[PDB]
């Protein structure tokens, strides 16, 4: 629906936006750092479905936080659960400030990657959980499908892929304030299936203010 005229401007505009964003939890969420406690706890519950003892138990050795920010999700959610954690982001400033935000537990952060997801290729057979939260709006429909295709080959046995992002009620919403596109459940599930991934669980985050978009979590492998 003519979402992006010249995809180059899409990435360039968004990248410039986040360079001038304060490396605070409030800055990571566009001024909504007060919901970080709600998100983490529901992510904690949604993740236990595959961490609790069962038929195909997901490992606890390594995880990959995409987007990752200054390490908001890394610190509260991933780091307490997994041995080592990797992070990937396009804004170098956030990864530098992460070392102080994470602090003592940030020493177990194994790798810091500074590049865009459209160019990032995770190492194969490396991660048990690949967390992707609130970043998919900055990728094109084709790059998001190509990226998920690469993440499938980087998963360890029983590893999963988690996507937690904003979903529109009707239509594609272009949010030019940060150069991001918001999709509905249909377009997202088409891209997920187009990468060769299976839907394991789908849950909607509740207890969230009505002003923000609807938030859904997908479990893939
Ligand atoms: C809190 C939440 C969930 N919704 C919200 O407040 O929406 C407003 C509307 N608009 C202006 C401010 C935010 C973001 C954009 C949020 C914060 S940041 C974010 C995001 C989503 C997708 C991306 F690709 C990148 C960031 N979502
Ligand atoms: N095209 C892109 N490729 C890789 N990262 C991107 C990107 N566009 C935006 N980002 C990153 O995604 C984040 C947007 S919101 C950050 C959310 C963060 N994952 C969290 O813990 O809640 C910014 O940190 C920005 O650096």
């Amino acid at each position: 629906s003519e979402v992006i005229e010249d995809e180059k401007q899409f990435y360039s505009k968004a990248k410039t936006y986040w360079k001038q964003i304060p490396p605070t939890v409030d800055g990571m969420l566009g001024g909504y750092g007060h919901i970080s406690s709600i998100d983490i706890n529901s992510s904690r519950k949604f993740l236990q479905r595959f961490l609790r003892e069962g038929p195909n138990k997901t490992g606890t050795s390594c995880a990959l936080d995409c987007g990752a920010g200054i390490g908001r999700i890394t610190k509260r959610l991933l780091l307490p659960l997994f041995r080592e954690v990797d992070m990937v982001d396009i804004t170098e400033d956030f990864l530098v400030q992460a070392k102080t935000y994470l602090g003592e537990e940030g020493k177990r952060v194994r790798n810091y990657f500074c590049c865009g997801l459209q160019d990032f290729t995770p190492e194969p057979d490396s991660y048990d959980v690949i967390w992707i939260q609130w970043v998919i709006g900055h990728l094109t429909d084709q790059h998001l499908a190509e990226f998920l295709r690469r993440c499938k080959g980087s998963l360890r046995p029983n590893g999963i892929i988690v996507i937690k992002d904003n979903m529109a009620q009707e239509g594609v919403i272009l949010d030019d304030v940060d150069s991001s596109v918001c999709r509905d459940l249909d377009v997202v599930r088409r891209i997920i299936c187009s990468a060769g991934l299976s839907l394991l669980a789908e849950e909607r985050q509740e207890n969230l203010p009505d002003e923000i978009y609807h938030v859904y979590s997908f479990a893939l492998r």
